[PDB]
């Protein structure tokens, strides 16, 4: 099983790309901060003021404004950017599930489809809706 | 097996309740409008614009506390209860197998989708592409 979720986001594609590499926006969609931009092989350190919790990953593949690659609880993890006419679409995949575990399943796509949807109002409007944690 | 999906929502209960059951409200994160304000025993007429395209018999309703009705042969309740900052929205659908894991992680992006319009519509005036769901 693999917990893929997309969604679309009226800006261009680069612009939602930084909205997550960036230290300076991250915060008003989903971790409250980042120790540095996003680069393939930085380890970074995202903090969530909220649970006033951190932890630390390691970005293992970067394609400027098309793709973001790690791993986290053991499941690699993937953020892919495509053109849309209205703007962009955004592809999360989580992968490595099983079907015995329906709970744990709904609740990881609760958190991407949650977190994509303050990155939708965060881009499209400027205001931010609680950010998530998810991970 | 119920989808049970869970948002706090900046506002009173009684703001939230009159997003959901006035039909000049619910545009703002659901349904493009209602025929007629959701009231315990109508048909009510639902519309989406987006595809120019339903209708669902309301079956109980508790002022500012709880609206219940049917879909398919998934019965649906959708709760408000207070909370220190405003309200907590609590949306169940009812009897899903665990068989098909990917309806159910398709309704469940609905419910959360449709409850993060809510939010962002309630809390700040401002409103992101609402979905079908149903």
């Amino acid at each position: 099983m693999d917990i893929i979720t997309k969604m679309q986001v009226d800006v261009p594609r680069e612009t939602v790309f930084e909205a997550f590499v960036d230290p300076e926006k991250i915060g008003g969609f989903w971790f409250s901060s980042s120790s540095e931009r996003w680069e393939q092989g930085k380890t970074i350190t995202l903090r969530y003021e909220e649970y006033d919790a951190e932890l630390n990953i390691n970005i293992e593949r970067v394609e400027d404004n098309q793709l973001i690659a790690f791993t986290w609880g053991a499941h690699p993890i993937t953020i892919q950017f495509e053109e849309s006419e209205a703007g962009t679409v955004v592809t999360t995949t989580e992968k490595d599930f099983d079907t015995q575990d329906v709970k744990q399943l709904l609740g990881q796509k609760e958190g991407w489809v949650y977190m994509l949807s303050c990155l939708k109002v965060y881009l499209e409007h400027g205001v931010t809706i609680r950010a998530a944690i998810l991970l």
